[PDB]
């Protein structure tokens, strides 16, 4: 019937039925990071024509089904239209309309996302008749010049070419649009952002210059109709930087921190009614603790906890004394106060918390549910004194949906 | 063959291949807090004998084959003993090494415990012999007792007869032994633990005398061979308690606020070679963010996080300031600074973790896996600053095991 859910919080209970329109799909696999059953593979071989129908007439349905004021006829005469593209041509092209419909149901139905409430707010870049790597970098610079907009950040979508028979796929190998470079340094020490050590290295190992820094944005490496991925630098005037300053620490600045304003996934896939996008950056604003605690203070990224300890003046050496605790927080005032000061959009994490917990109320009486991955929504800090943490959620996969795709150096057949 | 893991802080790979282990059992229930997998209910008849062989074997297969040098004689023989108590009486007794073993084995395949490093260090008093109330509450002050130790807690358990045939089953009604009352009083205004509202209630309801106060323990609702349960005042002398200071902060004595030292879980059932133990309570030492995080922070307990806020003359009125942050970390520290004050055992959230971290390396080693519920493992706050968090881990039932019970309020027949 319904499966009850609760918040601890406030003790109200919601009932899900929305999750029986699931998808998909030997013990729980609960912190996985990228688990199979959100990865939509490659192919080389066309959609089969049973798959396809069904799924593109589910969608058709799902699309018209939205309006207030139905539309009957329309309904009946695009049923008939998909159908007949499909006899006739193998598969089918989405109206602009339906595209636009399925970029931000995809978005709403992103179990990961704690930003959801600005689901229906999407600006669409329709690149689906896209042809050369040269034109790709030319959409996503205007991608990035639009969402950008000087600071007021704008959340945005370029959608290219859909997949075909999966030997032509459009794809960035990229996994976001604005990404620091890490360089393993000769004296041993790795510099910049030790997350993109290897895809830096590809980088190198295509043509790309290294500028061995601390901050270097990386070029888009962009394959075009299943050929081989050219590199492409970023103009320097499209990506917009904040420096890092603390409201009281003078000495913060002399850190010499700063990071780019957009964040935007660059390798996900979109799915809608049996079609799949290798190809569809989209971005929206930081919410702060991304920068703040993910970017700066993993080991494994910045790692630039232990510096932040000292020239608080912290007992650094005791754990007990809890001078983690209240260095990441510091650097979190300044992530907050540097874009509030350089006028770039950001959002703190309480107030997105709140922010979800209101759309998931609206997700619930809309449509009796809001697929939710806990281990994702709730904040890297102050985790129990967000709401978000005592709310039951259910996890699953709906259509449309955006998966994640295995790494494309992996599966790439070079040309030469 | 075996599931992969990796932690992203070290990049260590980890092969888990004790999952296979793992016993029984409509999308994926991720944030669920009591699900039906991880419950044991109640039942009306023995446990058919074709069920409980087969489990009663697998344990004694399991004690022997724990000893480094093996007794094979004596296997034979405790398996061929087992099989024929089995036949004569419907059941067995063990012996008080193998509950000893199975205690402490049920702690290791704890996927919610983060302090496992310590699941052979364990007190084990064995009241299987128990056949009235007030013989309850004698065991249960004695280990209350020993526990405390004077602030120096030591882990301990208790363990009650087994469950027969499920009508004289011996169950404590607490949640924990040392629990605070909550009243809902005329003012409209709630005191003392929100969360304990409707067991105070029914605590008043069996004759126990309300003090409403803000920390008035509890008392012990023993239920006895399957009778009805007998309140039993704890005597105050055992009941060792923290007063709250702050190390700068001096108005923080004025909120007047303390907690007790003892965290000991007293309605959970213990699962071993087919039997069951309905009473077995345990304890061990606190992990500071208990209790200045989800006892004095979460809105349906203490809630005090915005009273202190105002004392530090933080921005309570504007999220963005990051006011909560600040408040929480300074009642963390209070909570461990005036433990350590008081010489009463406590341990930090960062030690915590790294402690379990070191657990974790030590099982994948010594039988090649570690169940873990990531969700419970990860400190309510400081998530990404501790290495759990970069973990990722495989939640699975395992066997001996603590299971959760229906409220016994629920399914108990009243006598009169
Ligand atoms: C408007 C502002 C937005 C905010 C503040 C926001 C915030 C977030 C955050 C905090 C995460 C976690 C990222 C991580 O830990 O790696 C996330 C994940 C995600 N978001 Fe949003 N988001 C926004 C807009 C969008 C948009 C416009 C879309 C899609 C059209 C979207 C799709 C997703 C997806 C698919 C994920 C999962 C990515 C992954 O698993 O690596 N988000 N978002
Ligand atoms: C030695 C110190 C110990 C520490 C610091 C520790 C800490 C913790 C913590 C932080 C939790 C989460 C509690 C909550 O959020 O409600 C937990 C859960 C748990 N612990 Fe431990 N623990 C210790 C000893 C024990 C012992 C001695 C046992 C068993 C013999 C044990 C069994 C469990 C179980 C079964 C749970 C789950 C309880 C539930 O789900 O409500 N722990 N422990
Ligand atoms: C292992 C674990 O799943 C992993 O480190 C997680 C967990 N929670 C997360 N939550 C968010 N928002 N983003 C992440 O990258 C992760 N990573
Ligand atoms: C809804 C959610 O599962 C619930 O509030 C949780 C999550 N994580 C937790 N983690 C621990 N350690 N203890 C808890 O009580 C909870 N509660
Ligand atoms: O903080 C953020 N904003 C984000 C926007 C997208 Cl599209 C993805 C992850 C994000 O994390
Ligand atoms: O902090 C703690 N210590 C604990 C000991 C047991 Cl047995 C259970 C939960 C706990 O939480």
């Amino acid at each position: 019937q319904y499966v009850r859910i609760k918040n601890w919080g406030s003790g109200e209970i919601l009932h899900d039925t929305l999750h029986h329109k699931a998808t998909s799909d030997k013990s729980c696999l609960g912190s996985i990071m990228n688990p199979k059953s959100l990865t939509r593979g490659p192919r080389d071989k066309p959609t089969p024509l049973e798959e396809l129908l069904p799924h593109a007439i589910e969608f058709i349905n799902q699309y018209y089904g939205s309006f207030k004021e139905a539309k009957i006829e329309e309904h009946l005469a695009r049923l008939e239209a998909v159908t007949k593209e499909i006899e006739t041509t193998g598969t089918y092209q989405l109206t602009l309309d339906e595209l636009i419909f399925a970029t931000k149901m995809a978005w709403r139905n992103a179990p990961r996302c704690i930003g959801r409430i600005q689901w229906s707010n999407l600006q669409v870049f329709d690149a689906r008749n896209c042809s050369t790597a040269q034109e790709m970098f030319q959409h996503i610079c205007r991608h990035i010049l639009y969402a950008t907009n000087n600071g007021n950040i704008r959340s945005a979508i370029t959608v290219f070419p859909q997949r075909s028979d999966g030997k032509h796929d459009f794809r960035l190998w990229n996994s976001q649009l604005i990404r620091y470079a890490g360089y393993q340094m000769p004296d041993g020490t790795i510099r910049g952002d030790a997350a993109t050590l290897e895809f830096t290295q590809l980088c190198i190992d295509l043509g790309w210059k290294p500028r061995y820094g601390r901050f270097d944005v990386l070029p888009l490496v962009l394959q075009a109709d299943g050929q081989d991925p050219e590199v492409f630098e970023i103009p320097p005037d499209l990506v917009l930087e904040v420096t890092m300053e603390h409201p009281k620490y003078e000495w913060f600045q002399e850190l010499g921190l700063k990071w780019y304003a957009l964040p935007a996934v660059a390798n996900m896939l979109l799915e809608v009614g049996g079609l799949e996008f290798p190809a569809c950056p989209f971005n929206g604003w930081y919410m702060g603790t991304e920068i703040g605690v993910r970017d700066f203070c993993d080991t494994q990224r910045y790692n630039i906890l232990e510096e932040v300890g000292r020239r608080m003046g912290l007992e650094t050496h005791t754990l007990a004394s809890l001078w983690k605790d209240r260095a990441v927080t510091e650097i979190n005032v300044a992530v907050l106060h540097s874009f509030q000061k350089q006028n770039v959009t950001i959002m703190d994490h309480h107030t997105a918390s709140e922010s979800f917990m209101k759309h998931m109320q609206n997700e619930y009486r809309a449509r009796g549910g809001c697929p939710a991955d806990w281990i994702w929504l709730v904040p890297p800090v102050s985790g129990s004194i967000t709401p978000v943490f005592h709310q039951e959620m259910l996890n699953y996969v709906l259509s449309p949906f955006y998966y994640y795709q295995i790494e494309p150096w992996k599966t790439h057949i070079w040309q030469n």
